[PDB]
């Protein structure tokens, strides 16, 4: 494919935005991928996988249930307390939330939208594919900021998000 390019990681695979280049960074624990815009480090999409005493992605509870379960995924947060500040999520709202069988396994495929306090009113589109697969809990996230969401980037990460699969 000329947009994408395919990739098999350890018991995965998904595709990736042909333009996109692998980065070292690793934000979260169990991390083993992160691709990237050249231009926008904002759009990417990273790959987790953790250990879980779960058996299948449903037994976390409901994908909101989930979500506030792996929600370190949205970045740091802050809780609008009372005050007398950094760029943290404050608001994280999900837009659409689905739970799909693909090839007998089960998926959560959830859309979400952060948003920063104050500042740039910087949000981002966050979209999370989950599956649980031989004692290990799988979570692909991919994203992308306002300026790219709005500027070309949506079809390709929607797509990486969606391809996410696990054998």
């Amino acid at each position: 494919n000329t947009d994408f390019i395919s990739y098999v990681g350890d018991g995965f695979k998904l595709l990736i935005p042909s333009k996109w280049n692998p980065s070292k960074e690793r934000e979260f624990p169990g991390q083993v991928l992160r691709y990237e815009d050249n231009f926008d480090a904002n759009s990417n999409v990273s790959v987790i996988i953790q250990p879980t005493s779960k058996k299948a992605i449903t037994e976390y509870g409901s994908p909101e249930e989930f979500l506030s379960q792996v929600d370190y995924l949205l970045g740091k947060q802050a809780y609008g307390g009372k005050t007398d500040e950094t760029d943290a999520v404050a608001t994280a709202n999900v837009l659409e939330s689905s739970t799909p069988v693909v090839d007998g396994k089960q998926y959560y495929s959830i859309t979400v939208l952060t948003r920063t306090a104050d500042g740039d009113e910087g949000g981002k589109h966050q979209l999370i594919t989950a599956t649980v697969s031989d004692g290990k809990l799988y979570i692909c996230k991919a994203q992308a900021g306002d300026k790219r969401w709005f500027k070309g980037a949506r079809k390709g990460v929607e797509k990486a998000a969606a391809s996410f699969s696990v054998a």
